[PDB]
């Protein structure tokens, strides 16, 4: 239905440390779900979710992996045109 998320994940190829709580701290080998891309108007920065938080992550350090095919059916949203 309407208002569905991407529900694709990506594996970190490189590690980082986050200086802000709005930024995600991840390490190489870890996997996070990508919710949307270019989330701050910055090309290549994706809004990912990991460890109970969501935050900005440089997608240039991630590799997209389809880890889930089954997912919520969603669709619970108002009508839109």
């Amino acid at each position: 239905g309407s208002m569905k998320y991407l529900n694709v994940l990506a594996k970190a190829l490189y590690d980082n440390v986050a200086e802000s709580p709005d930024e995600l701290s991840f390490r190489k080998g870890d996997i996070m779900t990508v919710l949307e891309r270019d989330t701050q108007g910055l090309d290549g920065w994706w809004l990912c979710s990991l460890h109970g938080r969501q935050g900005i992550v440089p997608g240039n350090r991630l590799k997209i992996l389809v880890g889930m095919y089954d997912k919520k059916p969603a669709g619970e949203f108002i009508v839109t045109d």
